[PDB]
């Protein structure tokens, strides 16, 4: 069936864990040997990627029409990290709000980095409902909800709103609140959060990872298709490191086979028309002419390592230099704190400002590392493109 | 119940009208039913929209979910000129495609400008059904559309796409191809298309249509919110002109009484802290910091009006630079015609490249018109906004 | 007295006009009919039929078991076309054949059309008697007409042969020869030539004459019962235009009132369970299930009309395109001329293949109109039921 | 005298034994068709028609005016299977029906099989007339009778219906209901059960059996006419594995001797003209062209066989693909059991639909056997031929 990644975000001691473990528990018991419980799940594996650690759990489950990756992490700097450092894939989230407690801090910071990461679509469990005294404060907590939903991006009015007790459905008990909930969560997520696609509709983006040429032939751009479809023939433009270069693919390379077209996803080697080795390098993306355009200036979500994850040891103040990878580029950038901010520590998560030397393909979502020296000491995600300040352009460098 | 705005699409004869009244006849069997009929709606009166005539019908109809306002236009022209003048909403196409003849190239122009003009999703009606022997080209024709909905942005794999005769269900015969397709067509239109909303949950954005004073409180601009919500005390940034003014509104008032807050649809007059009158102007934009940046630079779908439609008498050629209205506000720009284009064919529609003489809020999908003297030569919509290229700023005036 | 349509096949001259006034006269005498004269019967009237006509006399007389309708017609094109067209009802025929001229070639036309329109009883006059020589010729004619009998489908053995003077009859002279002869004609008709029936062991056969709906109760055809019996309850299919419709008919209406059943003849109204008005339409037939096969293919003896009978002026070729109408329905066909024939000339009757655009009921026996446009130019005997070629199945409409 | 094969049928109990008996009797007293008593007749010679096990108890007996091959069947299960396997062909039936008791279910159903295999003629024989005291019931019971035939499709109204004690006739006991009352059946029997033939006027059939070459001279298949009459010259058409192929007898050879034509029931070998060996194969039918049409799908009332008559010791679901005999070709089909019935129970019979991979001449009335392995696990005999749905056609062997 159609594969989906989805997690359950919210608040700490909402109730995530014991969602996701009611979920697993009621879908495997249309008969099943092993499916994880709460505990397992509450005390989930340690996945170090790229000297970060953060605690998740994966649980797989299926409905009766889509197989789901789930991602439930234990605490909000779990989720922090995962979504800014891009670790976790995300097609769609479970926003879990204890109804006695309502939305939370960390209810916000989800919804937010949810929204920021690519997240179009999450669906709202309202648990702990076997815990409330006032179908009040259930009727009231949903109304808060989806006006929290539209204040983050989201369409609340459209967003479904599942109420519940994932501990009565964990522990098959009163099945009005507990299973059949679950039952409205699962189905209402098979049908609000959309199946992952290749994004063969958008326009083709093409990271150049290398170039070469062949003799006689022309010049080639090595790459995978992060999204789109290249076709043979098809109008390119050059982007990146302040140079605009429009052309047409003449040639499409894979497995050593001309080919009439490449889809998003593939490594291939696109040759070019007219233009030669020295007109191209590593870093500049190859794209569908006007479809998008370099960005400068950034407002990015940005997790600095610590000193345990191989990042600095003190902090750093407003217009530190450090060096931007994305895609397959580099390029030297000068941070700016937020308006109080006067250091930048380790550990912490910011919301920066990010203005690159020479305009570079850094659309909003896009994740970036940031390194100063020859370690990595800070990650980030785009989540806003500003508009170049007079004084920002009349920068040093 | 919700109400929706769709329109049928496609090229000539390939029986949109026929589907039209295929589809007023079968909701009207029972109740309060008075349905137009083929002739009715083929015949499609003339409408006048800012000096442009339309030949456009107009239907009624409502599914057991939701009531439609239907469009169905004569002839190509029709469409082209209704889609880019932007005279009604639009919140979902009905494609129809012939089985026979496949996508043709109005089928294409339609897709583009249902996508350009904001048109998310499309169904699909491959009609004629009928008229087929080989359910191989059926086949062949719905992968062919699938294709070419992704080539334009639509996601193609999950676009519904129903099979069948229009002229069947109009002639209330043969069921499997006839009255089930319509019913078909009909769920998918319920289900794939979505409500229209007023996207409170987008940033803030408000025209600045003008500029006051009110002594020892500050100076205000009004207008009407396009989209979002405003909070009193929202941080606040007017973009247009060249300029980049960050500040706060401080005071949102409406029918003399202050608010806490105004939404998308309110004409508004909002209070700015430390700004001064002259500090802002008609025409620049107020919208939530970051969310969106000026362009210069763009590429629309414009249609030139022609000499009894009030246009211009002589066609003009690239690098003509008349004056472009959009929002509040109105700057000079060059236009540089698209390249296999010598000159702007009036009452023709093309895809032109237009430079403004300062970078204005010019988001994809809004319309703008061009002003030659005081007369209307053209009305477009933007289409995408290009990377401004460095021969693009040496141009001069 | 039951009645039975007869009628004087045979070559002409044999004596069938003498046969038919003989009978007249001899049973004047007792009032079992009024003498008409061999001229007034010779003298047939011309009589139209949808166009077509044919000069038939009509004589009426009765033996003390029966009444009879006798048919005898001039020309051997009257014949034909009346038994192609079916105009005078046969129930049983008498073969009239001059015993001092043999079985001659229209003997054997007449027979075989007789054969192919259903009748299977016949009975022979062995006609001027009174001119042959001796018995050996008399003998030797009897036993080449039983055979002959026998080679269309009847049993020679069975069959009556009386020998004769029809003019002797008629003349009142040589009493063995005429009066005894045609006395001994008489009883055989009576005899061998049974009585019509109504067909009501056959598989009930309804072609649908129309649709309509009743609320609350569902979709009734409408048509005259063909052959069989139908009973409230039976199962029903609808064969025809390809649609292969199997449900049960729940309620039989004629003269307003609900009946449990009708029978071949009746005009009535059957409901038929879950079908709506847009499964059916008039052309198709509704039968007991698997009882009878729709063809696309036959041979048939065609008359082509005149154009004083309304046809074509001019004659038409192969491949030629008419629309064939039988029973209810109408459906286009192609029409292939016999071998080596390469015009259809108008007043000519011919075996003709035709091809149906699709299968519908036409049984063999059964009769149809060609139609070009609004005129008939053609009207034919289906024959036989040839199944479709390769080529025949690869025909372009 | 001419020999007749004839057959009891009827509800069990109603007297067919009895009747056999008492018809032993009263030929066998003035003539020799030496009796068998009750018991013998009652207590049937079991015999075997191809491992099928079918008690059936056969007798001879004349008329002065013929000789008759009588058969008698203990229990239903025996006239089931007989009458499918047609192991004892019949001209004519007598059905018998106990006055007091009237039509029964198996009487019924025995008039369908005789139907079904081509029985055109019963003669009834209204059975314990000395058990019913009214006359009322009596001719009530007959008028139901010659319902009943007509709804089967026999001549209700003619069919000769006698009514005696088939007890008084054997024990011979009032003449009026015993002696006399089978003086009248077999009187009727001898009058309306007519004489079989051959039938030498259908379109000639000839399954091929083999094919062999004649160097120099061309391809011979060898079969034995099923029906009809071949003469050399006749174009000929070859049926089966979806091979339509049309040429021309070029040759006849039987007996060594090369002759011009062939009848029914003749063994001989058919020079057909062009055709290679490796065009043709057994199991082909080589027939009129047209005459007949290849049947991909069908209806048929089939008999499982039991284990212990060698069928699968397991009864079987609506997917199971055995193998198909029939004349002299093989192949696979799907059994289909009809909406309702779940499975098949071996010594069980029942309407299925077959369908068979290749359009093979399997006509209405033509028998059959299913094949597991080299286990014959069903016979039947076909009844209708369904279209094939479109479903029916996207099969999968
Ligand atoms: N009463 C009640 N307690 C719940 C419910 N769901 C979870 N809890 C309890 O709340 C605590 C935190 O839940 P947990 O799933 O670990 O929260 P998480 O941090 O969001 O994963 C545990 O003590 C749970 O047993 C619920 O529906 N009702
Ligand atoms: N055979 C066939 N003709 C159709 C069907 N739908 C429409 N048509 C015919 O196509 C022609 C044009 O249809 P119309 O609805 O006016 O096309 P439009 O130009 O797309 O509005 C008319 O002649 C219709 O009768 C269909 O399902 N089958
Ligand atoms: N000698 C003789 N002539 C007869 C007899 N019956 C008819 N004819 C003559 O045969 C001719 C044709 O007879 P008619 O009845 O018109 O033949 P039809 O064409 O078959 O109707 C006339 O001249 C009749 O008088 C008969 O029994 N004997
Ligand atoms: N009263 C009466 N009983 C009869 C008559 N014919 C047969 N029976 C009885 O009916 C029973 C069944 O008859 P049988 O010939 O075995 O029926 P079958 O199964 O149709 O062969 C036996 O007990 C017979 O004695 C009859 O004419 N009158
Ligand atoms: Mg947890
Ligand atoms: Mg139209
Ligand atoms: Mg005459
Ligand atoms: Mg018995």
């Amino acid at each position: 069936k159609p594969h989906v990644n989805v997690g359950t975000i919210g608040h700490v001691d909402h109730g995530k864990t014991t969602l996701t473990a009611a979920i697993t528990k009621i879908l495997a018991e249309g008969g099943g040997a092993k499916f994880k419980k709460y505990e397992e799940i509450d005390n989930a594996p340690e996945e170090r990627a790229r000297g970060i650690t953060i605690n998740a759990a994966h649980v797989e489950y299926s409905t009766a029409a889509r197989h789901y990756a789930h991602t439930d992490c234990p605490g909000h700097a779990d989720y922090v990290k995962n979504m800014i450092t891009g670790t976790a894939p995300l097609d769609g989230c479970i926003l879990v709000v204890a109804a006695n407690d309502g939305p939370m801090p960390q209810t916000r910071e989800h919804l937010l980095l949810a929204r920021q990461i690519g997240v179009e679509h999450v669906v709202v469990y309202v648990n702990k409902a076997d815990a409330v005294q006032d179908s009040e404060m259930v009727e009231l907590v949903e109304l808060e909800i989806r006006e929290l939903l539209t204040e983050f991006g989201y369409k609340g009015e459209e967003t479904p709103i599942i109420v519940g007790s994932a501990l009565c459905a964990l522990e098959q008990r009163d099945p009005e609140l507990g299973l059949k909930s679950v039952q409205k969560l699962l189905d209402a997520v098979d049908t609000y959060i959309p199946v992952p696609t290749r994004d063969l509709e958008k326009p083709f983006l093409l990271p150049v990872e290398s170039v070469y040429s062949i003799p006689g032939r022309g010049t080639v751009v090595t790459g995978t298709l992060e999204r789109g479809i290249l076709k043979k023939g098809d109008e390119c433009e050059f982007l990146g490191h302040s140079k605009n270069i429009r052309t047409v693919v003449t040639g499409i390379e894979m497995f050593h086979k001309s080919l009439d077209r490449a889809e998003a996803g593939d490594n291939l080697g696109a040759l070019v028309r007219g233009l030669k080795r020295e007109d191209l390098r590593r870093g500049l993306v190859m794209a569908k002419p006007g479809s998008i355009q370099p960005h400068q200036k950034v407002e990015a979500q940005v997790y600095i390592l610590t000193k345990e994850e191989g990042g600095r040891h003190k902090p750093f103040v407003s217009h530190f230099m450090p060096v931007m990878f994305s895609l397959t580029w580099d390029m030297a950038c000068r941070i700016i704190l937020p308006p109080g901010k006067e250091l930048a520590m380790p550990g912490e998560d910011l919301k920066l400002t990010l203005i690159l030397r020479q305009p570079m393909i850094l659309e909003k979502g896009q994740r970036f590392t940031l390194r100063d020296g020859n370690r990595t000491i800070g990650t980030g995600l785009v989540t806003d493109t500003p508009a170049m300040t007079e004084e920002d352009k009349n920068i040093k460098w």
